[PDB]
């Protein structure tokens, strides 16, 4: 399935996507992407839209 990440940062705003077998694996990949770009925050997940949001 395709999952989306919305980044609502102070200095960085955008969206990205990844392909994964389950929501948990998409979580490990997205936490890595956020760390490589300097974003840190609180995580939320909406199972109906397969979307993870990180708000700083």
């Amino acid at each position: 399935m395709q999952y989306k990440l919305v980044i609502n940062g102070k200095t960085l705003k955008g969206e990205t996507t990844t392909k994964a077998v389950d929501a948990e694996t998409a979580e490990k990949a997205f936490k890595q992407y956020a760390n490589d770009n300097g974003v840190d925050g609180v995580w939320t997940y909406d199972d109906a839209t397969k979307t993870f949001t990180v708000t700083e």
